[PDB]
């Protein structure tokens, strides 16, 4: 097991609007969209993209601006659905085959080819990619081996090499990387040690370093980073303290200051932020109240403000966002959302 | 002729630092680099990349983070130099051939292939591209025809299609675009009318629209935009008033509010910005003082603040930046810079 997961995936679209994707009580993927590219825009309300899924659905934006949603099907294959043109109609659901046992994780290579990562039937890391920029057809499936016990997360280094993070059978954070951008040649697996009790969360800092966050054995929020832009040595593990009861979420403020969010022991949303600037020391933890039943999902909107989403006690998706002074009151976006994560 | 040009090219690097590139009294390309990814970082001092150039040198970042600098050579061919690895050593200068009669303009396609645009010996628009993502060899040159009378400027639409802007023989703003992302198929030329007396300056908005700024026949700053995300019809020309004596520079604040900069009749730096939000009305023009002998160059740094560069009365490069309350006083980065613009 791992800490409680995020309930939605979110994207800031090609036209600057937030769109959130989750799973309904009918096992379809539903989505909810800002009308306008601003903090506090009205929302569409929940709308179904149909299908029947058995993982968290994960939205990604192609390099031509088209949204694409990936999810495990009822046959355990990887399935996907995409906008046929930027901000336009959706394709039918289509299978990418395989047999997967985690949520999918997606990134664009430097050549615009989406690459998708998931755990396999064998508990190894597997991957598949677009054969040309922002387009099918897709490659055959292949394995990066290893044996992993969390959902994988992928990011891109500031030199263009993809890098994947996952928990190992010893509960340490492990990782593996492309040897060159767009490459099919990957490193050996390497351990970054620690004991982690959530999915890892990875972000790129303003200064080009990968930084990984995860709940520890003591239920504190911990992090570890590349000390040099796209390069080792990594730092030691460092504690940001707290006691958290979900996976964390991390986003960059307007000024690049990292900010981490998680559910607290009182089930409120809590957060801690870098102070002064993006190189800065982290603040003490502070509560944003509420009573939540998922990990939070954080994202920076087109006004440069953080917006945080979490499921509530009524199973609706609730929302709060940064204002000048403070944070806004929690508001409900309604709906009934379930946690369909393929690893819990 | 066109309004006075910018003296440097600037990039916010893969690791978050500002680096500026200009032409020294020896006609070599020189550069100056922030040590750290923060407003008010100390600078390296000017350092030479050698070469002998007869255009403004134009820096662009490959999709793998490697800087690449483009410039017209003493033989009028397009020349370039690149980092051999991200943020590391530089190649030798190499020729991409052709005969060009403007500064070069560069954008990355959605497939990661850089494409460069320049006016040719025939006065038409020409282009050349990398044949694979962030790598040579380059394609053959081809023409998009037209007859142009300014430096061209390229940008990417929110659906991934490159689009190029230039002044025509009638002094109107003309443009031309890819019919699909990464394509060798382009539109016919189309006129956006108006009378322009500077190079056009293009930026993408938070909501995915191309917006173009130019000095008008009355020496006011004018602009015009796509009405629908990545699509015509375009707006009317609208005036932002002022009386300006250089090319404008435009950048996005970290909340996406556009902000334009230009030298005034008194040779000081002046600016006007969007208020409220990125969909807000523009402020009155305000002075940032200084006495400057080039157009200003504006860029957002890794603290989310705008920084503006301009040549001074002593031919050094000077710098002011946004602060909480105000703007910083002008500071000198030293050096002696010449205006090597191919079109004056
Ligand atoms: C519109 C609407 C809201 O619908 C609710 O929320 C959706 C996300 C689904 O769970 C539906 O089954 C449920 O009824
Ligand atoms: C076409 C289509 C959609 O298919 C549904 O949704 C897919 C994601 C799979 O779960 C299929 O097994 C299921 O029938
Ligand atoms: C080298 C290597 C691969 O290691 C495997 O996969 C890693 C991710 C860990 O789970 C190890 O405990 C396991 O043996
Ligand atoms: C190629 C290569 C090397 O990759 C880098 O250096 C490795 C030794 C690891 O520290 C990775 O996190 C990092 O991306
Ligand atoms: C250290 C600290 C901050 O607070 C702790 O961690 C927070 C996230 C909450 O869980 C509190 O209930 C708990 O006391
Ligand atoms: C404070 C507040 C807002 O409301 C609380 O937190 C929300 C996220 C919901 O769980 C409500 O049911 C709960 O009452
Ligand atoms: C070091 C240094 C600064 O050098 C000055 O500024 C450079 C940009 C060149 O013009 C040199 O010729 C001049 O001497
Ligand atoms: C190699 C090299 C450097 O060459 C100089 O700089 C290049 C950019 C060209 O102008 C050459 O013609 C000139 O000789
Ligand atoms: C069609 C076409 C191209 O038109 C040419 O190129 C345009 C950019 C203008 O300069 C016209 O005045 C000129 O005739
Ligand atoms: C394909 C296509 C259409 O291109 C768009 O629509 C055209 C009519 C122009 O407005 C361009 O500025 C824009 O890029
Ligand atoms: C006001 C001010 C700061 O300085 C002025 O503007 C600078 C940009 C230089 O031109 C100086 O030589 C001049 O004195
Ligand atoms: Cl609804
Ligand atoms: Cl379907
Ligand atoms: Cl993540
Ligand atoms: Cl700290
Ligand atoms: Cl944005
Ligand atoms: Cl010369
Ligand atoms: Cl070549
Ligand atoms: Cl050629
Ligand atoms: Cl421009
Ligand atoms: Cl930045
Ligand atoms: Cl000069
Ligand atoms: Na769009
Ligand atoms: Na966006
Ligand atoms: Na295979
Ligand atoms: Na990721
Ligand atoms: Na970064
Ligand atoms: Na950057
Ligand atoms: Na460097
Ligand atoms: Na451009
Ligand atoms: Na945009």
């Amino acid at each position: 097991t791992i800490a409680l997961s995020e309930i939605v995936s979110v994207v800031n679209t090609s036209d600057g609007r937030l769109e959130v994707f989750g799973v309904g009580t009918d096992k379809a993927v539903w989505h909810n969209r800002q009308m306008a590219p601003h903090t506090g825009s009205p929302w569409s309300g929940w709308s179904s993209l149909k299908g029947q899924v058995t993982s968290k659905p994960v939205v990604y934006i192609n390099t031509d601006g088209r949204l694409e949603v990936f999810a495990r099907g009822t046959d355990n294959a990887l399935w996907h659905i995409w906008q046929t043109a930027t901000n336009a109609g959706w394709s039918n659901w289509q299978s990418l085959g395989g047999v997967i046992t985690s949520n999918p994780a997606i990134y664009a290579n430097t050549d615009g080819r989406l690459e998708v990562f998931a755990r396999g039937a064998d508990n190894a890391l597997w991957h598949i990619s677009q054969t040309t920029a922002h387009s099918g057809p897709w490659s055959s499936w292949a394995s990066l081996n290893g044996v992993i016990t969390s959902n994988p997360t992928v990011h891109i280094n500031s030199d263009g090499r993809l890098e994947v993070f996952a928990r190992g059978t010893d509960n340490a954070l492990w990782h593996i990387w492309q040897t060159a951008p767009d490459s099919n040649l990957w490193s050996s697996w390497e351990s970054l040690n620690g004991i982690i009790t959530s999915d890892p969360v990875v972000i790129d800092t303003a200064d080009g370093r990968l930084e990984v966050f995860a709940r520890g054995a003591d239920n504190a929020l911990w992090h570890i980073w590349q000390t040099i832009s796209h390069s080792g040595p990594w730092s030691g593990w460092q504690s940001l303290n707290g006691v958290i009861t979900s996976a964390p979420a991390v986003a960059k403020n307007c000024d690049n200051r990292l900010e981490a969010f998680a559910r607290g022991t009182d089930n409120a949303l809590w957060h801690t932020w870098q102070t002064v600037s993006h190189s800065g020391p982290w603040s003490s933890w502070q509560s944003l109240n509420g009573v939540i039943t998922s990990a939070p999902t954080a994202v920076r909107d087109a006004d440069g403000r953080l917006e945080v989403f979490a499921r509530g006690t009524d199973n609706a998706l609730w929302l709060t966002w940064q204002t000048a002074s403070s944070w806004s009151p929690w508001i409900s976006l309604g709906g009934v959302l379930i946690d369909a994560s393929a690893i819990k």
